[PDB]
């Protein structure tokens, strides 16, 4: 089997919704570290502790700003798509990544529940093959049609990533970050039980977890 082809994407592309967040989160009292050599808003960043990135243009710590990683794109750049025992296509690593380490954005078409379910019946054949990622109050991020290589990411019980939802300039958007160390060689994987959607079309896990739940979904 030849992978999937789909419509890369370098953004979201939103269709009928706006998943606006309720919040331009702004201001941290994070102290920019004095020497441009290092990064700032780290750990006790007011912005991060709820999950906001911080706006560029309010953020005592300007161009050292750490935490505005999904705004800026600042995508890992060492994964390869490879073939991954029956799993179909999978995503890999080529170099070591860490522990809580942004990965990338999860990119798709954002459509209202309403809508994702009209593509069900109309072009995905009641099955979505969890290409698709539940995102706020019944929107959904579609990546069926359009996304980027994170749509390739497989599902594990014992996952090594999470998707995190962010609050970003006011729009909730989706990235994936290391839940553990990794090495180069490594596959990505994240629990699609708790991130995916509802799809009632149960499959068979073959994560080879010692306890593997036995099925996704
Ligand atoms: C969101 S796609 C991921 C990429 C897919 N493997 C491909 O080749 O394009 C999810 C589909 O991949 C396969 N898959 C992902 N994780 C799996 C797992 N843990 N066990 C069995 N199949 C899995 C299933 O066919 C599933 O519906
Ligand atoms: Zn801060
Ligand atoms: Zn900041
Ligand atoms: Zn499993």
């Amino acid at each position: 089997a030849m992978a999937g082809s789909y419509k890369k994407i370098r953004s979201n592309v939103y269709v009928d919704v706006k998943p606006l967040s309720g919040y331009e989160a702004t201001t941290c009292n994070c102290k920019k570290p004095d020497d441009d050599t290092r990064k700032g808003c780290v750990d006790d960043c007011l912005n991060r502790m709820i999950f906001a990135e911080c706006s560029p243009n309010t953020c005592p710590c300007g161009e050292q700003c750490c935490n505005q990683r999904i705004q800026r794109h600042e995508w890992v750049q060492c994964l390869e798509r490879f073939r991954a025992e029956e799993k179909g296509w999978g995503i890999r690593t080529k170099e070591p990544l860490k522990a809580g380490q942004f990965i990338i954005e999860y990119l798709g078409e954002v459509v209202s529940e309403q809508e994702f379910r009209n593509r069900m019946i109309e072009q995905y054949h009641n099955h979505s093959d969890f290409y698709c990622l539940n995102l706020d109050s019944g929107m959904v991020i579609d990546s069926y049609r359009m996304g980027n290589e994170a749509r390739f990411i497989n599902h594990s019980c014992d996952p090594n990533c999470e998707m995190q939802k962010w609050s970003v300039n006011g729009v909730y958007r989706i990235g994936l970050y290391a839940l553990k160390d990794m090495p180069a060689g490594t596959e990505l994987t994240y629990d699609y039980n708790f991130h995916s959607f509802n799809v009632e079309k149960q499959q068979l896990c073959k994560c080879g977890f010692e306890k593997c739940r036995g099925i996704i979904g």
